[PDB]
């Protein structure tokens, strides 16, 4: 039998209609810029595959961020660089400015345009319904753009969204897990961070697509409006699907595995159990009411859905009533 195949409801054949070099990144030659142009100022972060530094380009004296990579397969470095190049100049997409090798350490280093990230202290406590609507709109601009350019990000989460609230700016970053959509293709499922993995990942359904991104956007929206970070708080990959099941109910889950004839690790059968889909109102309190609205919950419900094929698209999301004010305040 085997799993039932799936296509993407949108942007399906986008990459097919492009020159192979667009998506066949293994093909891609990298021209190394001059590592002496940049001097590193201070470390900004550390993140498993990369370290990040603020640095200055002594050619012209512009501030800049350098991401020094830890060893990864060249094919994956190529992949990140091609996607960044393909996406450069796109809405709220980080801008890759240069690529440099240390002459000795041989570690590759991506250089980006400087963007400031306002502290999560000043942010979280002062956001308000409006600001969240705004920035969710900004994220959807990026997701619709990358999806329309045949790319799925595969690691949407707070840590990969930078907000410069002084200048009401937002950038979607860390494209090192993004990959190109191709109809037919079975992809690796152990991608994204645990709280944001869609159910397709958790059940080992590999023929997924851009729709994966929309699940994690939902996971973000959820923890913002209910102020519950992370929203689905699983202790391991299995229990993660249990946390979801405990909100979205087990009935819709099994319908999903049936529709796509997915083989569930017998392990899950003894852990999922029987659960009702919960109404959103039991996550609402006094402390968070001000972010929760009928439109917020309609929007959220239409992202957080086991069946990838039935989640909103990025465009659909942008057209939802939840954003009616941000689309008018921007015209
Ligand atoms: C390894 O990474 C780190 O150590 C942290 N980095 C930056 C990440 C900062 C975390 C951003 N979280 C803020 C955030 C994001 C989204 C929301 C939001 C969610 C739902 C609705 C509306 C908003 C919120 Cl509240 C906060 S970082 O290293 O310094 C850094 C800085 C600049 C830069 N430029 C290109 S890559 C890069 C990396």
């Amino acid at each position: 039998s085997g799993p039932v195949p799936s296509r993407a409801r949108v942007y399906t054949d986008v990459n097919t209609h492009r020159p192979r070099e667009y998506w066949d990144y293994e093909s891609h030659v990298v021209e190394w810029g001059n590592q002496d142009d940049y001097q590193l100022v201070r470390k900004l972060g550390r993140g498993k595959y990369s370290e990040v530094f603020e640095a200055i380009n002594i050619t012209n004296n512009e501030k800049v961020v350098v991401k020094i990579l830890k060893p990864v397969k060249k094919k994956k470095i190529k992949r990140e660089i091609k996607i960044l190049e393909n996406l450069r100049g796109g809405p709220n997409i980080i801008t890759l400015a240069d690529i440099v090798k240390d002459p000795v350490s041989r570690t590759p280093a991506l250089v980006f345009e400087h963007v400031n990230n306002t502290d999560f202290k000043q942010l979280y406590q002062t956001l308000t319904d409006y600001d969240i609507r705004f920035y969710m709109y900004e994220i959807l601009k990026a997701l619709d753009y990358c999806h329309s350019m045949g790319i799925m990000h595969r690691d949407v989460k707070p840590h990969n969204v930078m907000i410069d609230h002084e200048h009401r700016k937002l950038r979607l970053i860390d494209w090192g897990l993004a990959e190109f959509y191709h109809p037919g293709q079975e992809y690796n499922v152990r991608v994204a961070s645990r709280y944001f993995k869609g159910p397709e990942l958790l059940v080992d359904y590999q023929m997924y697509d851009y729709s994966l991104d929309m699940w994690s956007l939902g996971c973000m929206l959820a923890s913002m409006i209910f102020r519950k970070e992370p929203f689905f708080h699983g202790h391991d990959n299995y229990d993660q699907l249990v946390r979801i099941a405990k909100v979205l109910g087990t009935e819709d889950l099994y319908d999903y595995i049936d529709k796509y004839n997915i083989e569930l690790d017998p392990r899950f059968n003894d852990i999922l159990g029987r659960h009702s889909r919960k109404r959103w109102e039991r996550f609402v309190h006094s402390e968070n009411q001000h972010l929760v609205s009928p439109e917020a919950l309609d929007f959220l419900d239409k992202l957080l859905r086991y069946d990838h094929q039935s989640r909103l698209t990025a465009r659909e999301a942008m057209e939802h009533p939840y954003f009616y004010t941000v689309v008018k305040d921007q015209a």
